[PDB]
């Protein structure tokens, strides 16, 4: 089975490029990272920072997760990200996305030993 931590890297980590280079990006990346398999996943975010920078967030600002748990962490600095958001006309299996680059703080849920990101909660 895929670990939660590896799933986070697959769904949210793209260190290779520093900033989007779009409008292709979300369409190819959602596809290539297996996020258009079961459904068109409506929203997803990719983080354009080193794995180490993102992992470090687990020891930064402790905040409440959206689901009411306490194991979420907000990055002290903003990070280069890309929000992928399905279009109104997107129909499975041909999943269509709008690519939006931004620099924002990320919020991630962390667990396990080692204590690493396992879910992307939000950006702010
Ligand atoms: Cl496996
Ligand atoms: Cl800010
Ligand atoms: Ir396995
Ligand atoms: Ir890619
Ligand atoms: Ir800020
Ligand atoms: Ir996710
Ligand atoms: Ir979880
Ligand atoms: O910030």
């Amino acid at each position: 089975k895929e670990t939660a931590a590896a799933k986070f890297e697959r769904q949210h980590m793209d260190s290779s490029t520093s900033a989007a280079s779009s409008s292709n990006y979300c369409n190819q990346m959602m596809k290539s990272r297996n996020l258009t398999k079961d459904r068109c996943k409506p929203v997803n975010t990719f983080v354009h920072e080193s794995l180490a920078d993102v992992q470090a967030v687990c020891s930064q600002k402790n905040v409440a997760c959206k689901n009411g748990q306490t194991n979420c962490y907000q990055s002290y600095s903003t990070m280069s990200i890309t929000d992928c958001r399905e279009t109104g006309s997107s129909k499975y299996p041909n999943c269509a996305y709008k690519t939006t680059q931004a620099n924002k703080h990320i919020i991630v849920a962390c667990e396990g030993n080692p204590y690493v990101p396992v879910h992307f909660d939000a950006s702010v």
